């Protein structure tokens, strides 16, 4: 796994609204 | 799956070097 400091930030984009969250939208 | 215009995205940041990836660093 990666280094420290690190931290993995997995952000959903909905370029639709182009807009990011933390999560998998709802829809 | 997704909705619409939703992409699932994910960058690292080691905020060591406060810098972003697209990738878990090979450390």
């Amino acid at each position: 796994k990666l280094p420290p400091g690190w931290e993995k930030r997995c952000f959903y984009f909905n370029r639709i609204t182009g807009k990011r969250q933390f999560e998998r939208p709802s829809d």
